[PDB]
């Protein structure tokens, strides 16, 4: 009963934990190893603000809306716990700004107190003429990743610093089940032309008077490419850079400018806020998440592979529902093998 | 014209600013001095969290609701102003929690996006069965008082550290108009049987993940005597203590425990918060604010006095509408001295 999880971002970590809680037994022990090239604070998960917000429009797969709703409901149950702070979990309200009356999102009833913005509220954002206000949740990846690791290490899970070259390399060493949570890099283990980097740049600023998230939406700039302000526990994330096919890990100076000028125009009080840091990450962009089983067609034994990658700009938002689905796929592997 | 403003809390400073910006001219040159025994951070204004919220039910004087509304409208028009950070001015959303249903407040349309709490939002507060959600403003005194002081200084207003023994002592040194903004200590200059300290105690805690205010209402505890959580710029104010007639300036453990126990039950995450500081202050409690002119008959001349005190637990909420009214009374004085 040897299981190897490839990846230590929110995907692999929550998957490892979910499989362990649901399938570990002293009767039938479950050996679980996590192999990863990069760990916290150096994953894509660490670059995220951690705000819960799926895409505005209905997903290519309606199963994704269920996975996001299951994640919200799960995080909402731990929000008023003493453990909440160790997770990087907290409630936050905020604004979604538009230039037109776009349709209501499928998640209007999952979030708390969703409503349209009133005239006086919109008078605060002269560049926008429609929007929403609701209460959502922030799950900060750097705390959540450390918390998941702590809970994994105490459940018997060993962590290994390694760049996996092939699934067959892992299959050869005895892995019965391979959990593929490689994010944006998955194409290195198996070609997937639907998987692309969604290059992102963010600024971390000191603006503690900022109690609300502010997200803007422009068709001319596209998804995740217009100003956003997201207050964290210690700092405020400034963003709004999406570049499909861009693999540059360096901080582009025109992007730094776009972030600064766009966010200051959105919220003039940012102009006097102290810039703390700047980061680049690659969103694992895909028309839909890949969350399925694959029987390896290489080597003398067939190896069971659970793929869990391609969560684009909403991995923190959907991680739990995806972890639970991967655990379901895992139990299906267990039954098909044998009972007695 | 020689003006002496007694008091350097929010009332004294905003009145002095409002009078100077409206009346100092070539036609009416004003010599304004401010006398105060205590300056920031040692005034009642400094103990306050600075949240804008008047009384729920219609005031004894309907003028008070107009004065609070004028204050919110003025502060709201500056929320994105270059000076907002210097003022300590920012937007904040939050909860007003009740055991039973209560009528909508007279200010429901002054605040932003006022509405009732939904069942899912109410499930987060088991001890309460009814509530509101709205967006208001915080104006922090430690910043606001220093901002008003800098504004008065550039206008040529002179500040003196002194404990005024009597209005006559001021009148005898040449004051034409005395603006009495002495807060809870006004009785020492002229007996006021309707003025009492509304003793308050607060804790300032490090809980930066707290993004909303939470105010609880209990008619058995009375006004300002039920737990409240008010996130500021650097710290979160924990309070909920009102002791009518208590002149003790010391912080006490009983009140420390009431605050801590009450606010931790409301928000379990507070258990792990670091306590930064604790303060005691005296709300200037009266059945209504005394904002009126008086011709003082103590000495060879009559001195024109403007009283502006008795703002209770809502001095920050109402200060600007009161400062504008004091200025109108000041104009009536100049108009009588046959020089306007
Ligand atoms: C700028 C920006 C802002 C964002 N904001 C939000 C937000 O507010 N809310 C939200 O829900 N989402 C947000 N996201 C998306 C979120 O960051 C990602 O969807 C989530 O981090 C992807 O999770 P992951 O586990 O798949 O990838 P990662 O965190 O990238 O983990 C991939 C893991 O796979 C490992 N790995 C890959 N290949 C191999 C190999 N061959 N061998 C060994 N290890 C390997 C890596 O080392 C790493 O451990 C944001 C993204 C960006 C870029
Ligand atoms: C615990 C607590 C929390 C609160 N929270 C809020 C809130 O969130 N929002 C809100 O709107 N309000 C709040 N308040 C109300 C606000 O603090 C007071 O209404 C406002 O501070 C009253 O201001 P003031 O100018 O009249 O008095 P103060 O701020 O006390 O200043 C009185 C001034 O007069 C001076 N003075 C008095 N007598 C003399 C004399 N004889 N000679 C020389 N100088 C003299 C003092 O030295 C001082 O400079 C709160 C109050 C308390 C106690
Ligand atoms: O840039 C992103 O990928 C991103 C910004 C926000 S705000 C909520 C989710 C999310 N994702
Ligand atoms: O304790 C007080 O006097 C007080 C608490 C709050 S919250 C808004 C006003 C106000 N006043």
């Amino acid at each position: 009963m040897r299981v190897v999880v490839i990846g230590a971002g929110v995907i692999g970590l929550s998957t490892a934990l979910c499989i362990h809680e649901r399938y570990h037994s002293v009767l039938q022990p479950l050996d679980i190893k996590v192999y990863a090239d990069r760990f916290t604070p150096l994953t894509t998960t660490d670059v995220a603000a951690g705000l819960w917000q799926p895409y505005l429009s209905d997903p290519n797969n309606p199963q994704e809306a269920d996975w996001s709703q299951q994640t919200f409901d799960y995080l909402l149950s731990h929000v008023h716990s003493p453990n909440a702070e160790n997770l990087g979990l907290f409630l936050i309200s905020g604004y979604n700004l538009f230039h037109e009356a776009i349709p209501d999102p499928s998640w209007k009833d999952t979030v708390l107190g969703f409503r349209k913005l009133t005239p006086r509220e919109l008078d605060m954002f002269p560049d926008y003429g429609y929007g929403w206000f609701h209460t959502s949740l922030i799950l900060e990846g750097k705390n959540y990743l450390q918390w998941l690791t702590e809970r994994l290490t105490e459940r018997g899970v060993k962590f290994f610093q390694r760049k996996v070259e092939s699934f067959e390399e892992v299959a050869r060493e005895g892995a019965d089940v391979i959990v593929n949570c490689t994010g944006v890099w998955a194409g290195a283990l198996q070609r997937d032309p639907l998987l692309q980097p969604g290059r992102g740049q963010i600024m971390k600023v000191d603006a503690p008077w900022m109690k609300h998230f502010i997200l803007t939406h422009d068709p001319e700039r596209g998804i995740y490419n217009s100003p956003y302000i997201i207050p964290g526990t210690q700092t405020v994330t400034l963003g709004g850079i999406f570049q499909l096919g861009n693999w540059s890990e360096l901080n582009n100076i025109q992007d730094h400018n776009t972030i600064w000028e766009g966010c200051c125009r959105l919220e003039p009080t940012l102009k006097n806020a102290r810039i703390i840091g700047e980061r680049t990450g690659f969103r694992p962009v895909r028309p839909q998440i890949r969350l399925e089983r694959e029987q390896l067609r290489t080597g003398p034994s067939n190896t069971e592979v659970i793929h869990n990658y391609g969560h684009g700009g909403y991995g923190l938002t959907i991680h739990w529902g995806c972890a639970l689905e991967a655990a379901k796929l895992f139990g299906r592997i267990l039954e098909e093998k044998k009972l007695s």
